[PDB]
């Protein structure tokens, strides 16, 4: 199959937050039906960025995701054609960061172009301050809609001091492939655990590191539902 | 302890969806450390209801919730003094359904009041249209904050055709014990599962049933987190 147990990808972020231009490269690898990758990046333009890295996190590979449960694989099923994701993530606070995304397969290696927008970030928050310590494991709850898969997350960003700030955000992911034989999920969950493992250079070289795994809620149902 | 292995509950709940004034009462029982619960409710003013009773069963029990190890009991912690629990739900329609709710033991039965007000549901959307089905399972996450303990939730709700109606809430726990020794729990999960056992009458009598367990993220961390 298209999809091996081991993957390798690159990466091209662009884009700016709060008017500051910025672009990101990267390389890593993983094994995507274990829901585990690897990612290793750099700030190649406009680094040392003045906002944290943090909020670029999310957007930096949803084909490494273990599904559990017979739950069909969208994005795997996608190949060769490849698919996108598009994305709004509001901050709490007033910032937003709205992604596209497209996803292809070229020579063997899974290729990303990200195209960022971050807007309303407030100046003395802790995101501009960079006063952002990581992100908590999070829950995404998927079905399908708009000719495509939806999403929905929230996720909580530690900040300096031992607080949080919250954000919660919406994805379409949309499937370039066209299959009588393509299989579409129904309702489920992704469980995220997306940590970083280094940093060097004030942020502009970062490793990141994520687990996602696609189930049903563990539950007993007295209905005898999933 | 006062809170036993078995419990009983006696609910009021009064308020207004789209200016239709309502009244609810019910009375329940469960296991508050097996995290299980079920609740026998009748409609005692405003019945038939013109609104799906679904947009009701959230704000129907933070005592039943399992926990094993690692998070201390905000709930069960707070008695015999009790709790209160305040809620703004936004369906993606424009619906809201915004809820105060005190949590109170009185000679050993819990004793719960909710004040709720539905305002903006859309006429033909599936609420006041009655072509809900019931709730898909959620995970609550939940963190310190403002004095309490904050908690988000992400909901979808199964209509009629074989679609879903979105909604997400935010809600603010606070403890009416003031005790040094209290322990609030960190950032943590709630896994929910709420469904309708029964229904007659037009949903005039209703029976919920709900499961919840407090826990962290299943999946494995890099760096040792929880």
């Amino acid at each position: 199959s298209l999809i091996k147990e081991n993957m390798r990808m690159m990466v091209v972020m662009e884009g700016s937050v709060n008017g500051y231009q910025f672009k990101c490269t990267g390389e890593g690898d993983g094994n995507p039906y274990m829901g585990t990758q690897t990612m290793r990046i750099k700030v190649v333009e406009g680094g040392p960025l003045p906002f944290a890295f943090d909020i670029l996190a999310t957007s930096f590979s949803k084909t490494f995701i273990k599904h559990t449960k017979g739950i069909p694989d969208f994005f795997k099923q996608s190949f060769p054609e490849g698919f996108t994701w598009e994305r709004v993530t509001r901050y709490e606070d007033g910032g937003v960061f709205t992604v596209m995304q497209d996803t292809s397969l070229e020579d063997g290696c899974l290729v990303y172009h990200a195209k960022v927008t971050g807007v309303n970030f407030p100046s003395n928050g802790a995101v501009m301050q960079k006063k952002t310590k990581g992100w908590e494991p999070s829950t995404e709850m998927l079905y399908p809609a708009d000719g495509g898969l939806r999403g929905y997350c929230q996720m909580a960003l530690n900040v300096d001091g031992g607080g949080y700030l919250f954000c919660s955000f919406e994805t379409t992911y949309r499937s370039k492939k066209t299959d009588e034989n393509f299989k579409m999920p129904g309702f489920h969950f992704v469980d995220h655990r997306l940590e970083r493992l280094e940093e060097s250079d004030k942020e502009m070289f970062v490793v990141q590191h994520e687990h996602a795994v696609a189930k049903f809620c563990d539950l007993p149902s007295k209905l005898g539902r999933l």
